[PDB]
């Protein structure tokens, strides 16, 4: 969730250049991002972000249930360039921006922008209303050329917080040996017993609902050997732009 990473990630781009959700959102999916070449002091232009997904598609959700995706992006400005106050919104932006509320990825961060989680039926496109700096009136900001990064998610990460693991990633086997029982729980998921024979040891391991085993009973396998399908059908991308600030003369 971009709540997840403001919690505990202070900027949300590292060194390598990756945004933050990649440590949780692991699959990989195109993100695209849309700006105007050029824009003038104070003006408000539009960033328009797509994350695109086959609509068809469902996920495992939390409770082993499969449903629609849900989509959240992180937008990393310059210093000076912020949100659009409600005022300097034209009416025909203001339908196009739904009814979305921004975040400032944190109060003294006004440059990054999150915004999620929001349905992805109806949000694949978002438009983020960017008010232009003005050199005049800030010191540090220039007409120059700017660097603009997207980070956008559609689907339930992998990784909680914690480490933990959530039911919508593969589960992989923690012995090498063969299994000698599958049980089926009844309100669904499955707990699996391998007699590691190397090792003469015995473990057990355990399964969530919404997954379904590649594993049959007497089968040998391998330490971290894939035991489900991987049921993950959303993904992460980042993408770039660049903006020109320009001075209104030449
Ligand atoms: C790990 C600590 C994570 C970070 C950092 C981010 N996300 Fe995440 N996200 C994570 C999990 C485990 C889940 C699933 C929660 C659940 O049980 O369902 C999510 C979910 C989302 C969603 C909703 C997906 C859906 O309902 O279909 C979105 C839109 C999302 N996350 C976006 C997102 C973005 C853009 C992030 C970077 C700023 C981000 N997440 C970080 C785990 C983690």
């Amino acid at each position: 969730y971009p709540i997840f990473a403001q919690q505990n990630y202070e900027n949300p781009r590292e060194a390598t250049g990756r945004i933050v959700c990649a440590n949780c959102h692991l699959a990989s999916k195109p993100v695209d991002i849309e700006v105007p070449q050029a824009v003038l002091p104070d003006t408000v232009f539009e960033a328009v972000v797509k994350i695109p997904y086959d609509m068809q598609l469902k996920q495992v959700l939390a409770n082993g249930k499969k449903g629609a995706l849900n989509v959240g992006a992180v937008l990393i400005l310059p210093e000076g360039f912020e949100l659009a106050p409600p005022d300097r919104i034209s009416p025909e932006m203001k339908e196009k921006i739904g009814n979305l509320s921004f975040q400032n990825y944190r109060p003294n961060k006004k440059n990054i922008l999150v915004i999620g989680p929001v349905p992805g039926q109806k949000y694949s496109e978002i438009t983020f209303p960017i008010l232009a700096p003005d050199p005049a009136t800030n010191k540090d900001v220039h007409f120059l050329k700017y660097p603009i990064y997207v980070g956008g998610n559609r689907g339930r990460g992998q990784i909680y917080p914690d480490g933990s693991k959530s039911n919508n990633t593969v589960y992989n086997a923690t012995a090498g040996g063969i299994i000698s029982k599958i049980l089926r729980k009844e309100k669904g998921g499955y707990e699996i017993t391998i007699v590691d024979a190397s090792n003469e040891r015995q473990v057990i391991d355990i399964i969530p609902r919404g997954l379904e085993l590649l594993v049959s009973e007497g089968e040998s396998i391998k330490l971290d050997q894939p035991l489900t399908s991987n049921p993950n059908v959303g993904g992460f991308g980042q993408g770039d732009a660049e903006i020109v600030l320009q001075d209104p003369l030449r």
